[PDB]
């Protein structure tokens, strides 16, 4: 088991909520995603910490420890001192955060969506918020609130389910149908904000007219400085028709190459 002792953390403050805390025990600092005792996402927190569990590679934030005997309930992870990936880009000095450790960030989270792949789950909220950065510019995905492992290759979101559309590929749009591919579309939007240190996506479109935008085969220009192969493999991810889309493998593989090339 991964149930242990509430007692054994000291906490601190934020970040259902997020907290700093203190391991006593092992001198150590750590994540503690808290649930308030009645409020009902028992359902939905309790199934996050089941998946974490069965998930386990150097790009995830790793599941160290729960509470989930008795509330208050806590999931303990890892701690990422510098904190989400779209103010740690918007914040930092680029001259040390340069094109190369871009190149990085990219092939890192290619690598964890390649396994994820292999699993046959779906994140389904993949983006430069959900991202969380260590010292050296490691990166890893976090916030597996809506992963699922799917049986079959589509998860069919419930109908008046909100989206953040500007990540949200076609078809999940128009049919709410989910899926790895769908994933794919949702990281080529992440490579945008990456390469723009986080910019927000279709600069000073409405929401309202995204999907037809979309229809009519409009997809953002290439951003300053992207490399050619990182803008093909945007464009791959953004086909209309999900068969079109390249797959985590394929990706990462490109991103392997691109960034030993380098
Ligand atoms: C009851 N034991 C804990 C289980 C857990 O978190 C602890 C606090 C403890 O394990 C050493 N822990 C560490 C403490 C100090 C330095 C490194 C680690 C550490 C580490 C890991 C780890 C894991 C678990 N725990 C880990 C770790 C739970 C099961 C999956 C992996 C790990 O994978 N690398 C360092």
């Amino acid at each position: 088991k991964w149930e242990m002792e509430r007692t054994d953390i000291t906490m601190k403050h934020k970040l259902g909520e997020v907290y700093e805390g203190v391991w006593k025990k092992y001198s150590l600092t750590v994540a503690v995603k808290t649930l308030k005792e009645d409020t009902m996402e028992v359902e939905e927190f309790l199934k996050e910490a089941a998946v974490m569990k069965e998930i386990k590679h150097p790009n995830l934030v790793q599941l160290l420890g729960v509470c989930t005997r008795e509330p208050p309930f806590y999931i303990i992870t890892e701690f990422m001192t510098y904190g989400n990936l779209l103010d740690y880009l918007r914040e930092c000095n680029r001259q040390e955060v340069n094109a190369v450790v871009l190149l990085y960030m990219a092939t890192q989270i290619s690598s964890a969506m390649e396994y994820l792949e292999k699993k046959n789950f779906i994140h389904r909220d993949l983006a430069a918020r959900n991202c969380l950065v260590g010292e050296n510019h490691l990166v890893k995905v976090a916030d597996f609130g809506l992963s699922r492992l799917m049986t079959g290759d589509t998860y069919t979101a419930h109908a008046g389910a909100k989206f953040p559309i500007k990540w949200t590929a076609p078809e999940s749009l128009a049919y709410n149908k989910f899926s790895i591919k769908s994933d794919v579309w949702a990281f080529g939007v992440l490579l945008w904000e990456i390469a723009t240190y986080g910019m927000s996506p279709y600069p000073g479109i409405d929401l309202s007219q995204v999907y037809e935008l979309l229809e009519k085969d409009y997809r953002m220009e290439r951003p300053e400085g992207c490399p050619e192969k990182v803008y093909e493999l945007m464009r791959a991810c953004w086909q209309w028709n999900p068969s079109d889309r390249p797959s985590f493998a394929e990706i990462h593989q490109a991103f392997e190459t691109m960034f030993q090339e380098s």
